[PDB]
């Protein structure tokens, strides 16, 4: 996902918070 997720919120569905990046599946794609 790349995206940093600072508010724990992620602008990408699927992507879970894994501050200070999304990951999707687990993948901080």
């Amino acid at each position: 996902c790349g995206e940093t997720c600072f508010g724990g919120t992620c602008n990408t569905p699927g992507c879970s918070c894994t501050w200070p990046i999304c990951t999707r599946d687990g993948l901080p794609v």
